[PDB]
């Protein structure tokens, strides 16, 4: 069976709960035909990401990445161009490895104005085109409209939310993964 990686933050290692009920955990349930590596951790930055990068393509060698990171990157002293060549990085080790990347949008908090928010989330498209792989949309947007799947600080998902998100990540995924 082909293997699924997934290099994210606490969005997809799930926050405040244990990773057998992240959506991660949930998906691979679903998916026997494709097994799911669940490579996140809560407050990882882009940066911390790719430095677990190198030993997980070695050790799993997956035929599809999916990377959600950058969403930390606006407290650890890093600018948009930071977080961009950092994703950039990824990438490449990504295709190095003979593996297609799989990108995900990522969108800051409302309170964070105009131009950071366009700037940051203008990344993601910039990158997607430049090595013509997926963007996937953002998953928290449709999580978003639920306030009833949102932790208390209005930005992790909830228990009850992953369950949603693990389906909404089959559909995504699976012209994907074939």
């Amino acid at each position: 069976a082909d293997t699924l990686l997934i290099l994210g933050d606490s969005l997809s290692a799930g926050y405040r709960m244990s990773a057998s009920a992240a959506w991660p955990a949930l998906l691979n349930d679903k998916w026997s035909k494709t097994s799911v590596v669940n490579a996140s951790i809560s407050g990882d930055t882009s940066q911390q990401g790719l430095a677990r990068l190198p030993a997980l393509l070695k050790q799993h060698q997956p035929r599809w990445v999916l990377v959600e990171l950058g969403g930390n990157d606006g407290l650890r002293g890093f600018q948009p161009q930071q977080t961009e060549q950092t994703l950039r990085q990824i990438l490449q080790d990504v295709k190095a490895a003979n593996a297609e990347p799989l990108l995900m949008q990522i969108r800051l908090p409302a309170n964070y104005g105009r131009r950071y928010n366009e700037a940051f989330s203008a990344i993601y498209p910039k990158l997607a085109k430049e090595f013509d792989v997926p963007l996937l949309p953002f998953f928290m947007e449709e999580v978003y409209l639920k306030p009833q799947w949102m932790q208390d600080d209005g930005i992790h998902p909830n228990r009850d939310a992953q369950p949603f998100i693990a389906d909404w990540m089959a559909k995504q995924l699976q012209p994907l993964v074939n």
